[PDB]
Formats: C-alpha cells, structure tokens, sequence
C-alpha cells in the first residue's frame, strides 16, 4: 500500500546503448482478477518498452551491429543496410547513429510513414520500393544493390542472425535475477524468434523445465504447421519458420486470435494502466490461459512485451469500443 | 569502447507507478564536438523519457494523485479532473488507472488528438472544449464544473501544486547520486517549473555552487519579466510565471528560440543517437551554451531531457531539413554573440 518509486541508477551511461536492456517485471493485478486464477500464481510482465526507442528490438540492432563490427563483418567505409518496415529498423538506425555508420533501410512506399519519418530523423537512407510488392519488393531491390556493390554492405539479416537470438541470453539473465530463480513459465509471441530462442537457451541452462510458449496469430500459425495466412497482429506472424528458429527449445505454441490480442491489450491499459502493443495483447492472452490451468496453480509466469500501444495509434488497436464489466471481458477472452 | 548494456533491475515492482523516475543519465559526444567547448567539461542528458509513459510528467501525476490520497483531499468517490493538453493528462490517466480514479481531462478538441487516443485508452473522459476557445476554453469548463458539483472532483492543478515540485526531489536525488556529487550546474526548460524549482531545493541543500539554469522561449520570454508571444516549443513557454515557479532558486535564465531548440534536436538524434523532444532541444542547446563559458571549463553539466521525439511526429520538428555537415551545423547552433 506503501508505493516507492524506483531508486536511483548510480551509473553514468557513456552513450544511448548503453540503456539498453535492464527492463521491468512488472506484477499483473487488473486483469488477473479471476476466481480461477489462484492467488498464489504470479503473473509478471516484461515491459522492454523501456528500452531507449522503446521495443524489443533496440536489443538485436545494437548486438546485431556492434559484434559485426568487433567481428570485422561491419567495417568503416561500408553501410548497414536491412529490408524491414518494422521496430528493427529503428534498433538499426539507433545503433548506426551512435557507431557513426550509414543505415539504409528498404521497405514498400506503402508501409509505416512514421516510422519512415522516424527512421529518417536519425540519418537513414529509406530505401522506398514498390507498395503492391510488399516486403519481398523490399528484400529484392536491397539483394540488387548488394549484387550491384560488392564489399559495401553489412546486411542485418535479423531472420538468419544468431547475434540476434544471442541478444537474448540479457534478456533471460534479467528474467533469471529478477525473479530470484522463480520463474516457470515464459510466454514470448513470435515475430524473428531472437527472444522465444534466445530465453530459453539461457533459461534452460539455468533451469531444465522452465516451460517455454510461443505465441502466434491463429490466422497464421506457421510454428503449428499451418500455411501463411493475413493476421493483424503486428510485430509477429512472419509467414515463415526463421532460421533462427530452434523449435527443441518451444514446449508449446499458443494461437490467438487478432482480434482477442487486440481486445486484450485494450483491457490491460485499462485495468492495470499498462500501454501495450499488439503483440503483447497476444502474449499477456495466452499467459493468462495459463495462469487459470490447475497445475499451474502458485508457478509464476513471465510474458514478454515487445512494444509500446503510442506506436499503433494509426491503427484499429484502440479505435473498436468493448462492451461490458471487466469480469466480462475477461470471461469474454478466456472462454470459447 | 567496451560498450555494456544495463544490468538485471534485480526488482519485481507491484505496479507500474514504481516504475517511473530512477531515470537514466547519459552523456553527450557527438553533439559537443565544437572547438569552443572543451576535452574536460561532461555534459550529461536526464532522459526522462524513460519513465513508463515517456515523459517528466509521470512523476507529476503520480505524485499529485498519492499525495491526495495520503493526505485526503483524494478519497473515494471522488474524481479526478485537470485541464491540460500534455503529458500531464497521460501521467494523470495512468496514476488513475493504477489507484483506481476516475480520470477526467479538459482540452480543445482540435488539440493533441494523438493525445486525446492515448487518454481514452487508459479510460479517462475527455471534455473536449471549442477549438478556437483555446487553453482558456478548457479551463473555464473544468471551473464550471467544479462550480456546480462542489466536493466531487480534485483538481490536480499542476502550476498551482506544491506535489509537482516536491517530486522533483527525487529527480535531484538520481542527479546527485549519479554524479556522485560532481554536479555543478542543471538545465531545465520551463513548463510548469516543478523540475527545475524542485531540482535547485534539494540540490543547493547538498552543496555550495551549483548553478540552477531555467530555459524558455524567447518568443514568450515571461521569466525574465518579457511579455508573452506564440512560440513552437510544445511543452514550455506556458505564458505566464507559474504560482510554483520560485525565482530564488534560479541562477540564470536563457531563451532559446524555437526553430533553434528543433534545429538542436534534430542533431542530438543524428549525431547522437538520442530521440529527444522540442523542450529538449532548447535545454540542450542552453547547456551547450555553458558549456563553450570558460569559467564552466571540466564541470559537469545535467540537462534535462523531458520527453521522446515520437510525440512530435506530426508537427514540423523533423519535416525540416538541415543541410551540412554536423560542425556546420553545430557551429550554427552556437553561432550567436
């Protein structure tokens, strides 16, 4: 009842990259309010919107391109360069303003305008291709311009990376401390599988057993074996198995809905005043349905969250109104 | 370097409102490469960004609400109601959401409707007032309503309330302890002055000498006893001297004009990877003001980062270009005799 802020750092950081990482678990209490969720089992969130641009991805840019360079893969006089319209461009444009190296990122004209603007704040070159070609007129033009310039640039490859995956290893360190070797259960929704892959790796090593759930979009559940479908769950649901991907370390795979991610993070804004995204609605959905399993009674249970919802004003996530009592959004999400 | 990122926060925090301030403070590289600023002097950004809803605010609203509640003047059955159309009403929605108030926030419905969207989300009432009506507009509706449901709502009142500078004691605190008492002089651009008039209280307690430095738009210059004028700093320059604002605490004062604070902003991201808003801009380049002063040769200098640069993405702070080379650009940022 007693509310402490948090404490000071005691740190000077000598740059932005050195904020990454280091993100909250924060305890669920709003929408943990269910008779058939025990008392004694913990639902904690992992907000890595903290995170100096605020995702997941400021992790896998940063450790993407600084082992690059230490690597001798990234070196002065050449340029990053990375198809995607996504967070991951950001990380990346975040990292080569800081490393002094140009960033070309490459997605449709179509795609993410503020996020281009975003990008472009930061020195990148945008790369803008065709709108009816989607992302793979994106990857094309970028493979053009490697063919057309050998030796000039390092390409991100955040699907094939494993300095992406291996970014994770701080992400489970965090998870491991902070919970005092209590957690059970991590709950990761799907986009590159650099944190699902990268947790667990590090977690298993600590704790055999420590049960490990990717989350996908029912409309696209390639990790089940189904077939590329339209979702609207952004930041996940690749249509693909990434190459990064190790599915011996997954014990299982949760579906959900779009619109069930959706309605989710609408409620936990609402009910324990947490700003998630999309794909976290998914994450926090199936962490909850795992909250209410009896075996699972009194285990704690860590879902990540990739994202901020200020990065999805533009879309539909806030502009769909709920109807009912927050018992009934939440009998609403966990029944049928 | 060795670059290392941050360590395990070793905390399960209950909520989310402990996990605003503890804020980080990095230092500047890129943008204080200038002949006239020198090897020695450290100048440091407090990125206040990095509090739960991105913003300085956080720690305004969640104080004013856990204050109320301690002390009364907040109890239930009660709502909340601020009129406001920045991050004050985002900070106040969420410390409702979490105490579990209702949240009632006045501005004109032309206003921040990127804002306006935050705020339903955390299930707050908008009272959106006539556009044209303005700031003023607001205000005279949030009294109306006070007026004719006595005892109903508490008003926040971020430029009248003392709980807005007495969070900021805590920010001096992470600025003391995270220099280790190297600090010498703040740089705080002015909105409603909790932060630089609660920072300069608790830190001239700690120690003799550290220069409390308020920045403003020159545009709206009011602090320095200027009239008041339209200004692009969103987030500062309220118009008028806050009834918190204490004029003894306050070194000097520098004005800053907008497409200056924009221009400075808009390296600080490029050259230094650091998205920081337009009130940031300003203080920033204040604080590189001092630091090319001679007599400010190897001090360290804290600047206050209030907000994201994402907040501003439909307002003219990146649409406008900047052509040169980063030292043209610096040297015009500094250019002024």
């Amino acid at each position: 009842e007693q509310i402490s802020i948090s404490s000071p750092r005691k740190r000077i950081y000598h740059n932005i990259l050195e904020t990454i990482g280091g993100t909250p678990l924060v305890e669920l209490h709003g929408v943990t309010e269910h008779p058939r969720i025990k008392k004694g089992t913990r639902i904690l969130v992992k907000l890595e919107y903290f995170n100096p641009m605020s995702s997941v991805k400021d992790r896998v840019g940063f450790n993407i391109v600084y082992q690059a360079i230490k690597d001798g893969r990234l070196k002065p006089g050449m340029e990053i360069i990375e198809s995607t319209s996504g967070n991951t461009g950001i990380a990346l444009c975040q990292a080569g303003a800081v490393f002094g190296y140009r960033v070309n990122i490459a997605m449709p004209s179509t795609m993410s305008v503020e996020r281009q603007m975003i990008m472009k704040a930061f020195g990148a070159e945008l790369i803008l291709t065709e709108g009816k070609k989607g992302m793979p007129g994106a990857i094309e033009e970028v493979n053009k311009m490697i063919k057309e310039n050998p030796g000039k640039y390092f390409v991100a490859n955040q699907f094939g990376n494993p300095d992406n995956t291996a970014a994770h290893h701080y992400t489970a360190n965090e998870i491991w401390e902070d919970t005092d070797g209590e957690v059970d259960i991590v709950v990761s929704a799907v986009g590159t599988s650099g944190t699902v892959i990268g947790v667990a790796e590090k977690l298993k090593e600590k704790k055999k057993g420590i049960k490990i759930i990717a989350v996908e979009p029912e409309e696209s559940a390639v990790l089940e074996g189904k077939a590329k479908g339209p979702h609207g769950i952004q930041g996940i649901g690749a249509g693909f198995i990434p190459d990064i991907y190790k599915k011996e370390f997954v014990d299982e795979i949760i579906p959900i809905k779009t619109q069930d991610a959706w309605k989710m993070a609408r409620a936990v804004v609402k009910y324990d005043g947490i700003m998630c995204g999309m794909s976290s609605g998914a994450a926090i959905l199936a962490g909850l349905k795992e909250a209410e399993k009896p075996e699972n009674e009194g285990k704690t249970i860590v879902i990540i969250v990739p994202s901020c919802g200020e990065r999805y004003l533009s879309t539909d996530l806030y502009k769909i109104k709920d109807e009912g009592t927050k018992i009934q959004i939440l009998d609403s999400l966990l029944n049928e």
